[PDB]
Order: structure tokens, then C-alpha cells, then sequence
């Protein structure tokens, strides 16, 4: 699905700015999860469960925790397109 493979893809980028990238001011996993229901719902996007969005998130960060690219232009590339979602994360 991919209304999934979207959400899933901000929920394992935000956890990775969390992790690796020092965001200590983002949400807890809980929160984020809640806040990706919420925003579905809103989409109409029915289908969607939290625990979908979470285990493919969890398969995704596993991925981009492999990735060649230098870990510091992982985090700025996150930075500056999750913009947007953590608007709605800190809300
Ligand atoms: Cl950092
Ligand atoms: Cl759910
Ligand atoms: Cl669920
Ligand atoms: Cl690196």
C-alpha cells in the first residue's frame, strides 16, 4: 500500500532523526504513531493501523540505517523535509 509505505517512511525518518540525529524534541514513538493514525483518518485512509505503520517502519529504519550516504546528510536531509510532519507532531 502506499498510503503505508508514506507513513511508515515519516515514522521510521523521524525515529531516525530521534536516534541518530539528537531531535530531542520530537514526540515519543506512542505519540508519533497517534499522530499517523490521526493525520490517515484525515486522509480517509481507513485500512491503516498503528501497528501496520509500525512494523513497516521498523523493516524501513533497519534500511535506512544501512545506507552508504554519510550519517550527517541523513540527518539533514530529515531535517528539512519532515518539516511539515513534525508541524503536525508538536502541535
Ligand atoms: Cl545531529
Ligand atoms: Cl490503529
Ligand atoms: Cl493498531
Ligand atoms: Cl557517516
Amino acid at each position: 500500500s502506499e498510503q503505508l509505505e508514506q507513513m511508515a517512511s515519516i515514522v521510521s525518518a523521524t525515529r531516525y532523526l530521534k536516534m541518530r540525529c539528537n531531535r530531542s524534541d520530537l514526540p515519543d514513538e506512542q505519540s508519533i504513531l497517534n499522530v499517523a493514525n490521526r493525520i490517515a483518518i484525515g486522509k480517509g485512509w481507513q485500512s491503516l493501523t498503528q501497528e501496520d505503520i509500525r512494523k513497516h517502519s521498523d523493516d524501513i529504519y533497519v534500511r535506512l540505517t544501512r545506507d552508504s550516504t554519510p550519517e550527517y546528510i541523513k540527518c539533514r536531509e530529515f531535517n528539512r523535509r519532515l518539516v511539515p510532519f513534525i508541524g503536525e507532531l508538536l502541535a
